[PDB]
């Protein structure tokens, strides 16, 4: 990385180390909304990592950006779950937005004064996208948009939400039917509801309803409407990057926590790790992990030397959160019965875990997609 | 077989659970409030008296009985089932061990709950090197005096009789000849001094214990002579061992009908998603693998009950239905998809539950070394 | 078990000791069959086990026959293979079968004089069995068979061979076509080729062809043409349980070799199951050879008293199948370098396995049938 | 990046794979016959002076291109990286350790492969506790008199020179400090004793070396003083894991392309055998195993390559390198169905192959320890 990059990834470090660990506990405990932790993101410039000039400071590499989103992770999955869809919107502006949606929003999200969010699940199905039931239909200069989507996070505090649709629902073929629309918080929609999580606690995640809420034909994100699908699997190369660093800064809270305890714990007369039931476990938390980082880094370097990485990210997504599960019990293993105590942080990594194998997209649609990639392409690219 | 009676226990118990467990366990367990009520239904049922037969209480179920109550008790809410686990347990060493005194004295308010009993093994400085461990009781005239500390025992508020394993000789040679078990009362000087905080097994309280000067007549000590502690709590273990291997199987068989059902319910791609392999994989590893567990856990149940050596095969449940519960717990989570992280289905409650198992009921790497040391002294499986 | 079956049970573990385990390397290294074994086995029944009165001895009960069959296994796995098929054909004619070929076949296949095996798959397909392109067309009093089989293990010593084949290729809908035949070795079936194996050795597999063989029509199982897939569906019962039965078989030799081997290899100052390590993988191998064993005798005992246990006999084969797979790394594993040594006798176990797994029917193939019983059955029976 | 020669090397080996070897490797490799036009045509190629630079050899290249090379080697056949393994361990050896008369005496016969080098630490009694090794290596006059024995040593009858580990100090306090490497040639007295049967690594032998008064001068030594062999061997292992990690990135790359070429060549109802999902997730797996492995494995090597400290992460490359390759020949195995089990296809070879870099290259369980006490010497992860 660059002195600048390198300067980056270390503010954001030190600013989980000085201001999020000591206060997650109680904020994650009691569902807090983190506000002054966000202010203080939205002021280092974490909103706006993804956004070039002249809307934004720039856009750093993408090998930057994942060690931003690992670290915010470490400190708290929750934080780098703040700026994830943010940064997706970001991404899908800037590929596909026009000059006047580029210039009416960038600005404000690179700041964070406008937060943005991706709104693609309906209660129906996440996975069969195509089988949605929320339509946006033409009338006059507007969309009125009728429907539902749920399990929408960041949906409270973001002003704009990419709202996959139904332009036509009765398009043949069928994916030329859906669009992607940029949602303001008009009449009509509503953020009817916060739903009850296992772990990814202080963010909101939420039902939304669209009654006859009317947007402008301008809220089409590019020129063209059936073009969703293709824009949403490019947004999803950022995407799966950006969830696979978070599982990767989860494992290293966890891994790091079980590392130390074994030090400080001692049975038997010797320090634990050096019982080899724990040692084993600690060399393959950290030879796991290793890998883990490894595949990411690799597939971010792709993604910035612009060659095709779409395959990698979603390796590295699968990967990552199939190792952070692995990691986070093994870390509850390490501490006995003390992993089982809310007074250590090993069980909220455990609880935080699943998200990003159940909750970012599925893993068995991401093995699907990765079957798919490797008889398109032939292979790894060796 | 089960006897008549024991399959209507059985079938008690899982009514017990369909009607009144389960419409009420998401409100409790995510408030952390003691369930009473149904602890009391548990009382009237027999739950606190599996293990107690006459003249003391109204008979002792078999132990594959034993386990399917447990399983039952479980399945419905883990908690549940821990709620008597080491009062079984403690039943046993009564039994076992126990002058006449004692059984007369304790069994017959055990049988029915109106006197409950927990195992305090567990210190600060460590559950596993138990050797190691700082409580100690010096007799002084015809009382011990009990100094030291206990942590994470359950159900330490509730139950008003302990078994406290000490050092009645901290000096003694071997060592190990210097433990024994003392069936303590709730005297001046024992404070059950706070709830702890957990991921799961919520309801059910986990205290730390502390002992300052705390007297107790020499008449506590469980059984005639001192020093042998180890050898009687790797008794309990049998029982502890088997009903915690039933706890884990109760709990996936929880997450498994939910995976089960949902994937018949929820469709995508114009099929239920059973149909799709991945997820029919799922199923098919879960209840290959739940089948698996039950079968070794009753197995190992009969074998106990036949008088045939059980404590390799004991322990071999525990480690078996454990592990595969939290397997089981988290592939349930994954049927579910985003629904499954909700708190308003069940299976991330499974998914809280099921690592009590394995590090809170001694470890798994603990119960691997005992398993290892057993294989070698009987030269392998039990064919 | 009653004391004639555990008397069987022992006549069987004896006939290991001290008749196979002595020769096993030597031949199983060769590729040699192995005729005096096999014809020990004839003399003491094995080829009779499911074959009452008044054609045999008598049937000995599931649980009995999976104690034998494991026996066998643990000694070398070929020799249950031997007899694997056989079984299943001397069901499939007690099921099924007229009076009149019961009494022409079942008396010398229990003393093993007639030898039988199963030919299912096909070279375009093992899975696929409704894709076969074998028939057999009737003509006269004669069916005339035309096509091919792959992989038919004992083909060249059994004289009759259970012939899955299409009796019509166009029936609608098209399990009505499927038949078995029981074939005898008549002009124009040629046992073409012996196919060379990672394991398995001494029993041969072979490709068959058939062209224009011809084969009385009371060569039919049974009275009516197209209820092959139902009666092969019923023969899997004994079918599964007897390759689960073959891996337990499997798993408990490299169990016994790994523990005798780790009492009396040491290192740095100690028998190496006194390193966690080590006594980790002998308590895993263990526990999950003692779940596979616990889970096979429940089956059979289902089977037994007469209970739906065909799920259940598919989950004893899945999970042994893949139990014993594990077990024999792991023994490999236990013996260090010695482990890769063709001295030692782990790695024909670990060469041996894999054969439950790809070739008795998949495994992936197991589980889809699993589902499908259990979404059937609602559960499991508790 | 690789600099152009380091590209044209990797392609030419790779060209060699494809057109040499791969149509001759089922014959050789089921006959148990040694290669020797392949392995000359290694020779001319420069595979055995690829860590030795000028003026000894024509250059050392990059250690990323190196595990590249023996990667590709390995993808056609296990056994030819194996051939110069250990010879490239002896070549690093040498140029960290060796005096200016050693270099020069056996380096650039060593860079044509004129001469071949392995290295014997192995002994009959352990390959792991290797302190406890028995031959040993006594003064006299300005000879060492070698006693003892090795075994489960590669290429010992093609290679001419030896690195032996061995006592120098039997008496030595403390014992670590009586081991030292003698650089053996083939002398009176040193018996290559037999070809030990293997289940894989076929072609390239294994033996049992036994040393009868075997005299070699004191100049054998490598380097200056006795009582450096565990120091010295350690450095050398970093070079022998990352060359074992490749090994098993190869035999993975053979695997996972058969597996992958043969789930489209094959149908089943109606479709190509990927498209079944089953199939198609255990290709996704293997291949997102693979990508880590090969990630991890190039990280170690640029590592090394910087001048960073790279030996944990050497070892957790070979860990994890050979685990996922024996994962993914078994994979492999199973989506060939019945085929998987032919000796006319490859992944049966593969299967047979992969045990070898998991047990017979340092165990993996002395791997892990070994990585616990450098994790905790590091204090984690270098991030
Ligand atoms: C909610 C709940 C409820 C209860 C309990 C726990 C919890 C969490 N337990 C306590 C429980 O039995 C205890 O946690 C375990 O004995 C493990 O103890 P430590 O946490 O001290 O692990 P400890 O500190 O011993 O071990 C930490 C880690 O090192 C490993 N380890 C330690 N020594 C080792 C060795 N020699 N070899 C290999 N690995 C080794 C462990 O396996 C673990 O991974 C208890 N107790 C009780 O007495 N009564 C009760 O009622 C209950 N109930
Ligand atoms: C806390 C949290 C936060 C968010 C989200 C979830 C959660 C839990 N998600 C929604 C998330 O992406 C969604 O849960 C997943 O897409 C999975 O969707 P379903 O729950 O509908 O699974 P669905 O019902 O599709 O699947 C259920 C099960 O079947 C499997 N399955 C389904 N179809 C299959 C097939 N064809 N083949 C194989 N297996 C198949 C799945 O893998 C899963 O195991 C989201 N969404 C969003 O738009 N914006 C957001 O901000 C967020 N954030
Ligand atoms: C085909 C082939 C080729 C070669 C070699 C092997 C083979 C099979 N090796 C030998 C190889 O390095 C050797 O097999 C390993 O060092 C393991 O040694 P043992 O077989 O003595 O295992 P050993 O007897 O040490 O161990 C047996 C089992 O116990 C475990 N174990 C032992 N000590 C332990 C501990 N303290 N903690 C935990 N677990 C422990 C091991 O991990 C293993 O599971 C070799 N050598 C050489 O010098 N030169 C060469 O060229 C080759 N090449
Ligand atoms: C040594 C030996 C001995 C014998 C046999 C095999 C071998 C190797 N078998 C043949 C054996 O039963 C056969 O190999 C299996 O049925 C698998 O068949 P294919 O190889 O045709 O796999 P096939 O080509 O069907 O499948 C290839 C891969 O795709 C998978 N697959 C295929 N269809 C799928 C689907 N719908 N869903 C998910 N995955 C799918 C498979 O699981 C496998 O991984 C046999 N047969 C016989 O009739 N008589 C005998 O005596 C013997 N004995």
């Amino acid at each position: 990385l660059t002195a600048e990059e390198e300067t980056i990834v270390k503010t954001v470090h030190d600013f989980v180390e000085k201001q999020v660990k000591p206060v997650v506990r109680e904020l994650e405990h009691a569902n807090t909304y983190p506000e002054e932790l966000i202010e203080t993101m939205k002021e280092i410039g974490i909103f706006g990592l993804a956004i070039p000039e002249p809307y934004g400071f720039g856009a750093v590499s993408m090998p930057c950006y994942v060690q931003v989103a690992e670290e915010l992770a470490r400190g708290w999955m929750s934080l780098a779950g703040a700026m994830g869809g943010h940064t997706v919107v970001s991404k899908l502006l800037l590929l596909f937005g026009t000059e006047e949606q580029k210039q009416k929003y960038l600005p404000r999200m690179a700041t964070g004064e406008l937060r943005a969010t991706m709104a693609l699940t309906e209660p129906g199905g996440g996975s069969d996208l195509q089988a949605m039931r929320t339509v946006a239909r033409r009338d006059g200069d507007d969309y009125v948009i009728n429907g539902s989507k749920t399990w929408i996070s960041n949906a409270r505090r973001s002003d704009l939400v990419a709202l996959m649709c139904k332009t036509d629902p009765d398009a043949q073929p069928a994916h030329k039917g859906v669009s992607i629309l940029l949602v303001e918080k008009v009449p009509g929609f509503d953020v009817s509801r916060d739903l009850p999580k296992l772990g990814y606690k202080g963010v909101e995640s939420c039902e939304l309803n669209f009654t006859d809420a009317r947007v402008p034909v301008s809220s089409l994100l590019g020129d063209d409407e059936g073009r969703g699908f293709a824009q949403m699997m490019k947004g999803l190369e950022v995407g799966r990057l950006q969830v696979a660093a978070r599982a990767t800064g989860v494992a290293r809270a966890a891994f790091e926590d079980a590392l130390r305890y074994s030090q400080e714990r001692e049975s038997f007369g010797k320090p634990i790790w050096q019982h080899q039931s724990v040692g084993n476990m600690l060399a393959d938390m950290g030879t796991k992990l290793y890998a883990a980082r490894s595949l990411l880094l690799s597939a971010a370097e792709k993604f910035d030397a612009g060659q095709r990485c779409d395959m990698e990210a979603g390796m590295a997504k699968l990967f990552a959160s199939e190792t952070a599960m692995q990691i986070a019990l093994d870390a509850v293993r390490v501490h006995g019965g003390y992993g089982y105590s809310t007074e250590y942080d090993v069980e909220r990594y455990f609880r935080d875990a699943p998200l990003m194998i159940v909750g970012e997209g599925t893993n068995e649609i991401q093995r699907n997609v990765i079957a798919k990639q490797l008889v398109a392409r032939g292979g790894l690219d060796i």
